[PDB]
């Protein structure tokens, strides 16, 4: 179960821990900000979905324009234990690299970041 | 880059099980330091595609790809013909990074996961 993580933060200034979301090493951006697990059409489309078969129910509008969304949820998400049932969604809107937030985050137990170290 | 903690609780049955998603299939291995190699089953070798119509003492593997919550890439180890009832996952792959303790009961594996 469980574990202190700890992330050197990147050399853009944020960063990012992989993840084998159903088995698929992912590469995700850590971000409080977001509210669950945002999937980039790349990384969707990298775990099998289809950008044609996916229920685009949801809309982030950003100042450059509408952003449709799709809802999913994430079988396996292991960093080590596996979550199940991980709820996130497939954002075609410029979503350059995906989103590790708080619907994952949530499960742990204590925070703190910066310096250059977002420890967990 | 990413350094983290998974904690074993040991079974009741006095020993240390790990899950492990070894080329995207789950096994179960007991965690034996007194095993060099990943010892799988014939039952477990199988299931990842070994052939064992191409066959007591031992057939050698690697395996490509083994996650705990760090992908380790090719783990030597070889399928246990005769004795095996479970998989073992020895020093092959522990040794194989940052470091690790049983405590009162409690397994601490330390990794650490660059970019
Ligand atoms: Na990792």
């Amino acid at each position: 179960e469980v574990g202190e993580i700890i992330i050197a933060r990147n050399r853009d200034g944020h960063f990012y821990i992989n993840a084998f979301v159903n088995n698929v090493k992912i590469k995700f951006m850590v971000d409080t900000g977001a509210s669950d697990i945002a999937l980039t059409k790349e990384d969707a489309q990298k775990l099998g979905f289809d950008l044609t078969k996916l229920k685009y129910t949801r809309t982030y509008l950003t100042a450059n324009g509408e952003n449709k969304a799709a809802p999913i949820t994430l079988n396996s998400v292991v960093i080590g234990k596996e979550f199940k049932n991980i709820k996130g969604h497939v954002g075609l809107g410029d979503l350059d690299i995906s989103l590790l937030g708080m619907s994952l985050l949530e499960r742990f137990k204590g925070f703190r970041i910066d310096k250059d170290l977002l420890i967990l």
